[PDB]
């Protein structure tokens, strides 16, 4: 009833990961970069890690099933290129099945055994050279049983890690085989609370956190941050809340970019619902398509907290 050997594998991959990730970003980052259709970033980086990522996970695990961003659809012949040649640093890979490696990533998620993928997390805060993760999870019809980011640009690389029921851990991007607990904040006002979001405007409304903050009382302005990198925050105590709001109601977040975090945070103490107070349900796909947004938090200040949101938010469509 314990997921040991998931974890392990998940610590194991997300520890190189990191490595490739730090190595992409040793040259310039422009001839590395490619605009999807859908106007999102993606590097040589998210391919990397993504094809080394699921052909890892396929031969350890060749029955589980993968929930993953990126695809070979359209992606060009000198990225890929580029791509191929981190990936041979770190395993033996033709051309052949480093593509056929990130295509495994098409599982729609609900019953049974799925890993869910973001190979880099926060892509923007990568070219940003700030906030940004590879995150990793494994879940069973919808329940998360293992969650890790590997944050390499936060306080000096680090990496979170939980497995459920068991708590929650932090490790050096070095050294994975001593870590220690973590436990989310004591903070018991929210006056005190230092709360955060994302950078990007078009990823949360930051005019209306900032009403539903002052209503609060708070006193200190948001850290705004890419990525996982917030729920790591939150589990680790060096935030106190974490909001993600929405503009309307037909936007539905990615599971793969909440499910490590959201275990993480759990496990370490705090409690993870969306903006409605309602508890996140992964078993809907590859979206949380029962959810609008998000309220991340160390649990004590929880519904203090839902209360002003659902409040100032009441009239999304
Ligand atoms: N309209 C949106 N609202 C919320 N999240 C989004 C939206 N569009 C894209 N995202 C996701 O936000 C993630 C990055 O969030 P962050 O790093 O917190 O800015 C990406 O992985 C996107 O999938
Ligand atoms: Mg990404
Ligand atoms: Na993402």
């Amino acid at each position: 009833m314990s997921f040991d050997k998931e974890l392990a594998l998940a610590l194991e991959i997300v520890q190189v990961s990191c490595k490739i990730t730090t190595s992409v970003a040793e040259h310039t980052l422009t001839d590395q970069t490619q605009i999807k259709n859908d106007k999102s970033p993606v590097t040589v980086g998210d391919y990397s890690v993504q094809a080394y990522v699921n052909k890892k996970i396929h031969e350890t695990f060749p029955e589980d099933q993968i929930v993953a961003e990126e695809d070979t659809k359209t992606i060009p012949e000198d990225i890929f290129a580029k791509v191929c040649k981190h990936v041979q640093i770190y395993s033996d890979m033709k051309d052949d099945e480093i593509r056929k490696s990130i295509d495994l990533g098409n599982s729609t998620g609900g019953k049974g055994r799925h890993w869910v993928l973001d190979p880099i997390d926060g892509t923007l805060g990568f070219l940003r050279r700030e906030q940004y993760a590879v995150c990793l999870a494994f879940m069973i019809d919808g329940d998360i049983k293992v969650g890790v980011l590997g944050c390499p640009n936060f306080e000096g690389g680090l990496i979170v890690a939980a497995q459920k029921g068991c708590g929650a851990k932090m490790f050096s991007v070095n050294d994975i085989k001593n870590g220690k607990d973590i436990h989310v904040s004591t903070t018991p006002k929210t006056s005190d609370m230092c709360f955060c979001e994302s950078v990007e405007v078009s990823h949360t409304d930051q005019s209306r956190s900032k009403t539903i903050t002052e209503r609060l009382q708070v006193t200190k302005p948001p850290v705004r941050m890419d990525s996982q990198c917030k729920y790591m925050a939150i589990a680790s105590g060096r935030a106190d809340v974490y909001l993600r709001l929405p503009r309307n109601l037909s936007y539905q977040e990615k599971i793969w970019d909440h499910a490590a975090g959201y275990l993480i945070v759990k496990e370490a103490g705090g409690k993870v619902t969306d903006i409605y107070g309602n508890d996140l349900d992964f078993s809907l796909g590859r979206t949380l398509c029962n959810n609008h947004g998000i309220v991340a938090s160390n649990g004590i200040l929880h519904e203090e907290t839902v209360n002003v949101v659902k409040d100032v938010l009441s009239d999304l469509k």
